[PDB]
């Protein structure tokens, strides 16, 4: 099976591009696989397997560390992540994002219903299986559990049938046979959960599978839009119906080829101790556990040699700026075409945490809407920061066509030079805020309202009559014929490859 | 003579220390020379010295550039700075900072006067010289002249002899005999002229020396206080006297080995066109020209074989980072400590254009003032923003004990993460300005006022009773013996020096 389609054949070709580490002595549960892990996320090493993992019985479980990290070199940087497309290693920032939007004005392709596959192969039920045995990672010292839960897939389906939503979301072990996790507005996951709570007759039927399809572990970590299955979504973007097997207890669909399934509840009723969560932003405060919500597992099926993935998160940089900030910044483009703005790219730049997006204007067709930068500013922070897409990020960045947003240091030169404090800005206190940013949830105000902003880095003239400056740098303060001289010299002069 | 007290003896040290390219073949004052300088300060590159420079004539002139650029390993990044000061090659910016606060508390040594010395190897008078015909480079292809003032050292005195300034201040060739350049408020050279001015009765006698000894070009960069000589300052700073010659159309002093010394008058009355000049920010604004002070020159002195040192200056990193963001940041880091502020650091960092201070706080003091961040915002705010010092940076930032001011990844994380826009920000208008920031002077509001913010990266038990988290990364996440069983395997494992 192709890399994008089929987890365990991802794995390979992370060994056969030499973007991996096959480490086969025994390694512990208990924060060094965690350890080794963020290590290669804060060097941009090869990704670690660990083949030989302290407590692994029954093929429960080999681990794969850092799966959406970056690589060292800036030709195939994120090409863990092209490995999760079919695109080619080199992809651009663009390219990538691009495909996982490429399914938004295409019909879906639904699933198709398979008898059996690889994730059949074992199975342990109610009386076989207990959690607490299983060598689950202590992924920060600190953390309230072990968190079994980073990059696998929650599959739910609203009381209707209607919509299966995929995604992401923490969870760790409470007890033998049952996860805590976060469950939050304005989630999928909590959305669907309030239909059920709403309906009152019954826990929500769930599936977790991990070692999914890495193409749906992308649209699982993509803020699509409210209603729409992912399945169908992945299957527009690959151009192939996704092959799902039935859970044995309930009526679910899962990857045939999931490493590991959980099958089981989302309880309407009970909660339990979670948290807390070493995270995004690149924090943990200890002991600042709260209830969340609770899963019964009542069956375990798995591959033959099952792989976990785990993402151990933090300071940059892992899946959470990768995936979530990247694929966060894909959808705001998108919306903000929709809604007529006149914005050509966005990126969560790495340097702000993935709190901040960039978004390039279009400065011709700004232009021609004969507006002020209050103005604009005040219509794209509406936008945005009233929608979901918008949840995670707290300062939009408006710049114009010179700057590349996918790169963080010209969007900071940007920022630094062309937005002036207070004036040049349009704060957002009405608006729903995400209380795990430290100066949110463990700050001085609500932690789920307000502090956000939107910084308008466009010169006067951007607005009215077009660009007045030239940059102070090599590209634009010297003609080309001079440039290319001074390169042909260089080393001639004296002074000192692209792949490397 | 040591490098740090003679200008040639320092271009021998950067040979010496392989931080230098000697080119020997004929370059182009007319944005050749420039542009290679402006490719080695964005790679970091070797100092380039123009040996053979189109135009050259009667001595007159050898180009350095980038002399206070950085070099490209980390642990002799600082090299050039620190081999203007007798520092090892390898002090940290702290020990840089350090040495040039270090006279602030000490008595001035002042200068000896020396009947003669290598300036006055020649001479050329009124009937001589023409500063038209000199090789004199054009730094950027929009400027509105030919540069030859970046990295000289203006001498003014005040009218009652009791204060003598070196600083430095950009000036371009406007005739033969004619300079003219900028002089603004609240700088110590405007607030001379200021003095002749009111006085009323000649132009103000001057001197520019280029050239100098690395250490007094260092001071002539730092905002030492109103009323100070620097050349008293830069005595008790090194220790030893500095030797200085009588210029001979004038009764001030100038260095005795300076490469190139101009001599004349800084008129209390006429003006001529100033700029445009590609700068600090990284921007030119092709054809904003504007009235600036004039300059006459009415003897050229010179050593033989004479070197004018040249900033090629704009985007990251030249002498406009390295030297006044960082000098800057240094008198600020004192004067918020003599004003009884708990800050222990500060540094401009460059990511910001060197518009921004992160001022580092002891927060065992902080909380032993049982203050709020709203209180000390205004605190800090109102000492820094109203001293000259703190003229050129916009916005300081706040952080924390276990933040390293001195790198800017680390700045970025907490003003990312740890300050809440608006709330935990506290926004300047009734503040001069600094209006060659593009946002100022080309920017939406008043050039010369306001746009100023302290942005709090503290956080909220910072105030009260401690650090309440920990960091999610490799060096805090993970216990002492675990970290260092990972290290010691890490190339044994299968994953990838200090000088490089
Ligand atoms: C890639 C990735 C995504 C994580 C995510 C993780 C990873 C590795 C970790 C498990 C390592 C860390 C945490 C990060 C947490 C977090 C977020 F990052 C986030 F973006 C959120 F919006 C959010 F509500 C949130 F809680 N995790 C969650 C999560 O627990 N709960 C969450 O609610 N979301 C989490 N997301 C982000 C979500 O997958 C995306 O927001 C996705 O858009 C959700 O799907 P849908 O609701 O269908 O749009
Ligand atoms: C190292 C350096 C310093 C430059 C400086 C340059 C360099 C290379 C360049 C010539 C390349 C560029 C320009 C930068 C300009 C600039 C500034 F950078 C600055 F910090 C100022 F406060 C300022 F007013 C200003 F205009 N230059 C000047 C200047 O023209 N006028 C200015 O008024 N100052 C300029 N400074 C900065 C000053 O040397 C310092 O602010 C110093 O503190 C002034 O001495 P004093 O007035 O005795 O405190
Ligand atoms: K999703
Ligand atoms: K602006
Ligand atoms: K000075
Ligand atoms: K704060
Ligand atoms: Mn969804
Ligand atoms: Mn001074």
């Amino acid at each position: 099976q192709p890399a994008h389609l089929c987890f365990r054949s991802f794995v390979e070709a992370l060994k056969v591009d030499n973007d991996l580490v096959e480490i086969n002595t025994p390694i512990d549960p208990n924060l060094e696989a965690a350890a080794i892990t963020r290590r290669v996320c804060e060097t941009n090493d090869k990704a670690p397997l660990f083949n030989n993992l302290i407590g692994m019985k029954n093929g429960l479980f080999r681990i794969l560390g850092a799966p959406g990290s970056l690589r060292k070199s800036s030709a195939d940087r994120y090409g863990r992540l092209a490995r999760h497309l079919a695109l080619p290693p080199t992809a651009s920032m663009r390219e990538i994002l691009d495909k996982m939007l490429s399914a938004s004005d295409m019909p879906p392709i639904p699933p198709t219903i398979v008898p059996t596959g690889p994730c059949k192969e074992n199975s342990l039920d109610d009386s076989e299986f207990d959690l607490t045995e299983l060598p689950v990672p202590l992924i920060h010292k600190s953390d309230g559990g072990k968190y079994i839960q980073t990059y696998g897939m929650h599959i739910v389906q609203s009381p209707d049938g209607t919509w299966t939503n995929w995604s992401i979301a923490r969870a760790m072990v409470h007890d033998k046979n049952h996860l805590t996790g976060l469950v939050i507005p304005p989630q999928h996951i909590w959305q669907i959960h309030q239909m059920w709570k709403k309906e009152g007759r019954s826990d929500v039927p769930w599936a977790l599978a991990f070692g999914v399809p890495p193409a749906a572990i992308m649209a699982s970590s993509m803020p699509i839009p409210d209603g729409v299955t992912e399945a169908g979504y992945v299957g527009a973007m690959t151009g192939s119906s996704l092959e799902l097997v039935k859970c044995d207890t309930n009526d679910l669909y899962v990857p045939a080829t999931s490493e590991i399934v959980l099958e089981g509840t989302l309880s309407i009723s009970e909660t339990g101790p979670e948290g807390p969560f070493g995270q995004m932003h690149g924090y943990i405060f200890p002991g600042d556990t709260h209830l969340g919500a609770k899963y019964k597992v009542n069956r375990i099926t798995y591959r033959n040699n099952a792989i976990m993935p785990m993402s151990s998160c933090g300071r940059l940089t892992d899946e959470t700026h990768t995936m979530i900030g990247s694929l966060a910044a894909a959808e705001i483009r998108k919306l903000c075409q929709q809604n007529d703005l006149p914005i050509t790219d966005a990126f969560a730049p790495f340097e702000s945490q993935v709190t901040w997006v960039a978004l390039r204007v279009d400065t011709e067709k700004l232009r021609a809407m004969k507006t002020t930068s209050e103005g604009f500013r005040k219509r794209v922070g509406d936008v945005v920061f009233n929608h979901k897409a918008g949840y995670t990020i707290h300062r939009l960045v408006l710049v114009g066509d010179d700057i590349d947003v996918y790169e963080g240091k010209d969007v900071l030169w940007a920022f630094s030079t062309r937005c002036r404090p207070g004036m040049d800005e349009t704060l957002f206190e009405d608006v729903r805020g995400f209380p795990l940013i430290p100066y949110m949830g463990h700050g001085n105000g609500p932690a789920h309202r307000g502090g956000k902003v939107v910084s308008d880095a466009l010169m006067p003239t951007e607005y009215t009559t077009g660009r007045n400056w030239e940059a102070a740098d090599f590209n634009q303060s010297y003609p080309e014929d001079l440039k290319q001289k001074v390169l042909d010299n260089w080393t001639k002069m004296g002074f000192s490859h692209h792949h490397h």
